[PDB]
């Protein structure tokens, strides 16, 4: 999920 892989997205 993009809100559970922005984490390492930044």
């Amino acid at each position: 999920w993009k809100l559970l892989s922005k984490a390492q997205e930044k």
